[PDB]
């Protein structure tokens, strides 16, 4: 289809459209996408992900054209340590996209450690939430949280600083226009803090035809649950 | 998801989140679902369906929400004959549903002979668009060309006289009210001319929570070409 779109304004646990890889799983109409005990505490060493089931068109060759779409989601991230770990991201990639072996941590379930920083040896566009940043692990990362946007990376092309809040909702809305080639993020908590970045990038060099969206946490020796709360998707090729 | 929509405007023959069952297959832009030769005329004795891969969530037990849902679509039929057969339907059934054995010629591909008539065998609705309507094969039809709603039974519960007319798209508008339980049917041809029928129904005491949606089409000793052109469907539970 030349169009798509589907929202969860909550998570029951009834699902039939979703992908759960890893330890992701739905508890109180919210998807933990990384393990938690039977209090619903968190722990560490755990990675999971989740993928909407039907394919995406982001472009299509034969008629020049590629997609603008826009992701609208919810989450929080909760823990009872200093420095809770590691982040939750938003991702874009191949259609059999699966957990990479060792990609716990801080590569947060999206890449493999050998080729974790090699452009030619991945295919993924992500948005991510990073809340660990120790200088001689997370080697790429700079020195604070931050909001990242990442193209077969996970040294993002670009961060900016943002502020972990413990038990709040962050609201989040990811849109790309095909005309200008912009990936546009904006992030706002209650109070109305508001967290901007942009990065321009022709997705056609990066990404196949057909992709599939969702989500990816990972929590190592440091830990924090990753909470999806809400999640609206929206796609639909247009001329360029 | 609450709410799901996606759009056809053409069909391209690079598919992804479609299910082809029998001899539906893909050819110039357009979902041919009965068997065609080389030179692209009808052949008979052919059964053919397509469904779409995610599942729609029609009603939700624990909220006590019933799905809205609208359906737009597009077809024409072609025939060497006058009297092409069998028809074409669009249907809505449990997510598993498959071809029935000896499902073909008047059973539209959608119900079994020996289980035809017997409403609590079944689990379907249905708008079919039939053209052919002999008495001793079609025992069942009104004696004239028609469009009719079918709930579990290949006998409409409700059926207005229509007109085939030879290689001319007609456009097809199927909505859903829960407030209501209206089940309406619109179709017209590009002159302006109007079909249309209604039914009043409960969907929860037909149809499981989730289904799957798509279009069936069968061909006996006469037939025609069933050429789906265009479709668009939407879907949201509302709280009535
Ligand atoms: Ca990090
Ligand atoms: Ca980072
Ligand atoms: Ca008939
Ligand atoms: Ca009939």
């Amino acid at each position: 289809q030349d169009s798509l779109s589907f929202g969860f304004p909550t998570f029951p646990s009834d699902q039939k459209n979703l992908i759960f890889q890893g330890d992701a799983q739905i508890k109180n109409n919210a998807v933990q996408l990384t393990k938690t005990d039977s209090n619903g505490n968190p722990v560490a060493s755990t990675v999971g992900r989740i993928l909407f089931s039907a394919q995406v068109h982001l472009w299509e060759k034969s008629s020049s054209r590629v997609a603008n779409f826009q992701s609208q989601f919810s989450f929080s991230l909760k823990s009872p340590l200093s420095n809770g770990a590691d982040g939750i991201a938003f991702f874009i990639a191949p259609p059999d996209t699966t957990i990479p072996s060792g990609s716990g941590g801080g590569l947060l379930g999206l890449f493999a450690p050998g080729t974790a920083q090699n452009t030619s040896a991945n295919q993924v566009i992500a948005v991510e939430f990073d809340t660990f940043y120790a200088q001689d692990s997370n080697t790429w990362d700079p020195n604070y949280p931050h909001i990242g946007i990442d193209v077969n990376s996970i040294r993002s092309v670009k961060t900016v600083k943002w502020d972990r809040r413990d038990g709040q909702s962050l609201n989040v809305l990811v849109t790309f226009n095909p005309s200008t080639r912009n990936l546009d993020v904006v992030a706002t908590y209650s109070d109305g803090t508001r967290y901007e970045v942009s990065y321009e990038v022709d997705v056609r060099s990066v990404l196949p035809e057909w992709v599939r969206v969702g989500f990816s946490a990972a929590s190592g020796e440091q830990y924090q649950t990753h909470t999806l709360e809400s999640w609206s998707f929206t796609s639909t090729l247009l001329y360029t």
